[PDB]
């Protein structure tokens, strides 16, 4: 049983939408990011000067999520949950505000860590005043699933609200589970992928003291240079994004254009170590190639893939030689960490939106900064200028912390 | 497709492992929930006095987690992650240590929220000291999925590490979604349940101002009263727990004899309230019937439910809505949590693990405190002493915050 055998019902994306530091429009990120554009500038916030911290750069969004919430969303909600509001109605209103059966719609949102600001907050209340100083709001701000219960709630889901959380494969790993619900006969139509937080002090210093994060500061714009022999690490670029799928069924009852296929989904783990990939990426590749037996590909059908490629030495490293294990390594590579940071649980989701409009619009961005070749990367990574081609096929990859593998096969609709 | 048509492979349960507020031991948790005891005592701790806290009831573990640890996994591992190690070597051990195919073995295990102490801790460090001073393995005690993956890394699991969260009933589902992946062809076999942290007093506080819980001080080992008509609401009793699955012909091959069959799995979700169940109890009625769908069962064959039952008033009333809905109103219904109380994250898996106990020993214990029948409720609630049965399918209910649904069908095997 495979999509292209008939044994899964061939499941179609209708909507997509996602927030950036280049642009809280999907369509103009895309045009930005086909330009050359970058979202990551230096940091001005006074956290950096209050901290010396030594990473000084980074992706804000364009456009603050903050500056579309009411007086009640900024008291009732976590950040993460007001990024979800905000995405889940910018998607519903792309996708038409359809009125789909609520018993067939499922939601499923990952993130990293959900309201942590809501943790410390409640901590120092009652540190200052005693515990009737915490809201009766904070353990549902806090939950890690509080993002996608809001999404439930707001959008009337009732076929299942998930949130997986894989680090930074979480957003990834959300669209995977919500293609298995889907050919599981559980939805016929999910809500999925990723929300974070923004860029602040203290995770910076939590991944500074783990030496994973470049130290650029003086070219932000050239700091994040995925399986480029020059990198040192990744770039913090925020985002949110969430696409719509459905069965193809579906959307052709509701009149709905797709904009590509979701044909199969591979997690697998490394056992290997908790913070640092397996160098033979064979775990791996091998999400990578259970993605394509039930999509029913051979990796030579692969056209493109979109690298995890955070810009890490020993990251890059290990997914050039997944991308080899699984065959695809013939594929055009895009990194859009390059372009737009790292934004964690979000980032597998934004990535997966990327991986559609290649398919959509038979484009690949340049990879920023991609300047000198490492010998242990020799993957076709796209450089310069976008790399055009009547892409037929494309595998979206993405890891975590943990050891966590997350491969999703789409297809040109 | 069922599991009874053969459409799906036949999935045991072949270990159990449990840390509770009665024992370190499952079997001897087992014993003293059919002698009537229960794990509810005061609390002692200097932080209820300090803060003159509501609530001054609880259960902690009989035998404390870090009882087991030196001071560097005490200090490099957050308190899941610490319990994750404990119960996952014990249940590997009491699995007879299999040699497993790393690549067909996956972990899934839920938790409510993750290392959360880690974030408050790395919060004080750098305002006391700057960034430099938060640890430099602060990420990966923090992130929710790190318990999950201390397992997995700790056992060798390569078919995935996953971990979903959806706040109460993250136990339950993280069971239910390693038998999707056995049944989908991803794992052979699993190690899947809970774990959630102790009770402490911002938990308590929190809780507590959403005016959820038990305040009946004066007599701890009453106050938590699933079903009966004096209930007013839940009590803290810390737990977490391990279950092994794995298919009935890997089962048979190693020589493990089942302790019950795992027959099927749903997941719904309310979109109702963000921390109030729907009061028709429709959409948790419909985790069950779907529970029943993939096993291939009739309402009619269920001879018990194990109520998620937590002891609020509207709580036990929805789902005994939602087990009218179902079918399942004839069968014979215990909530452990009138003994054990609730373990948030970990306790659906505790009860998937009773459940498993019920069927193997054909008994249900008596739900404690259920003194007064309400009638709204209607139920047959075992009580008084334990009950003597052919008990052959039982469903395992679980929700949680966000709306979250989640049943769990088992068979005696
Ligand atoms: C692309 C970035 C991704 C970062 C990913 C981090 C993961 C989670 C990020 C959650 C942070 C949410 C912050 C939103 C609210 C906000 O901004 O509040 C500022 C004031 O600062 C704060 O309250 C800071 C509160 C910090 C909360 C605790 C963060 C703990 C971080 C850990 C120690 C390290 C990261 C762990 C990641 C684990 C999961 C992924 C592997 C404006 O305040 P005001 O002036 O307007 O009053
Ligand atoms: C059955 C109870 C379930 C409660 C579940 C609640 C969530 C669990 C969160 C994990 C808590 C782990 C605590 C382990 C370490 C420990 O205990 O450290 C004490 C000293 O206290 C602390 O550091 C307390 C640290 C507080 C951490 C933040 C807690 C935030 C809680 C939220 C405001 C409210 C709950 C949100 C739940 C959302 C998910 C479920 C819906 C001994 O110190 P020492 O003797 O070693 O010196
Ligand atoms: C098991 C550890 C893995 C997969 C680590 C990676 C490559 S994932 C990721 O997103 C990342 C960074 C630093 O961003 C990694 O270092
Ligand atoms: C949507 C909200 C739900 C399901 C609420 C429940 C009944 S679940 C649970 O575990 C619990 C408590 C207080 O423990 C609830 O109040
Ligand atoms: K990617
Ligand atoms: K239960």
């Amino acid at each position: 049983p495979s999509t292209a055998n008939g044994g899964f019902p061939s499941v179609v994306v209708t909507a997509v939408t996602a927030t950036t530091s280049i642009s809280p429009d999907i369509e103009s990120t895309w045009k930005g990011l086909l330009a050359g554009e970058s979202g990551i500038h230096a940091l001005e916030d006074e956290f950096v000067t209050k901290w010396d911290l030594a990473v000084k750069i980074g992706g804000h969004l364009k456009d603050p999520v903050d500056s579309h919430m009411g007086r009640l969303d900024m008291r009732r909600m976590s950040y993460v949950q007001r990024m979800g509001k905000l995405l889940g109605g910018q998607l519903w209103e792309s996708a038409g505000s359809p009125e789909v059966d609520p018993d067939r719609f499922a939601v499923v949102v990952g993130t990293g860590l959900g309201g942590a600001e809501r943790i410390v907050e409640s901590y120092d209340l009652m540190n200052a005043g005693g515990p009737r100083k915490v809201s009766p709001l904070a353990v549902q701000m806090i939950m890690p699933n509080g993002a996608a219960a809001v999404i439930g709630l707001q959008l009337g889901a009732r076929a299942g609200v998930m949130t997986p959380v894989s680090a930074q494969s979480s957003g990834s790993e959300a669209i995977a589970h919500a293609w298995r619900q889907i050919v599981m006969g559980d939805a016929d139509v999910a809500v999925c992928g990723g929300v974070e937080g923004p860029i602040e002090a203290l995770p910076i210093a939590a991944f500074s003291m783990m030496r994973a994060m470049s130290t650029r500061n003086d070219e932000p714009e050239r700091a994040s240079r995925p399986f480029d022999k020059d990198r040192d690490g990744f770039v913090f670029g925020e985002a949110g994004a969430l696409m719509l799928i459905e069965t193809e069924e579906h959307a052709k009852a509701r009149g709905a254009k797709p904009l590509a296929r979701l044909l199969g989904a591979g997690i697998t783990s490394d056992a290997f170590h908790m913070v640092a990939p397996a160098a033979d990426g064979v775990r791996a590749g091998r999400a990578m190639t259970r993605s394509l037996e039930l999509a029913g590909l051979s990796p030579a059908d692969i056209d493109h893939v979109n690298a995890h490629g955070t810009a890490t030495p020993i990251g890059d490293a290990a997914e050039a030689n997944a991308i080899r294990v699984a065959g695809c390594d013939q594929a055009a590579v895009y990194a859009p960490k390059s372009a737009l940071g790292h934004s964690i649980g979000a980032v597998g989701a934004l990535e997966s939106v990327l991986t559609v409009l290649t398919l959509r619009d038979g484009v690949i961005p340049p990879t920023l900064n991609y300047e000198t070749p490492d010998p242990e990367i020799d993957l076709d990574v796209v450089a310069g200028e976008p790399r055009y081609g009547d892409y037929r096929y494309a595998v979206n990859n993405s890891f975590g912390f943990g050891g966590h593998n997350v491969a999703l096969a789409f297809g040109r609709y």
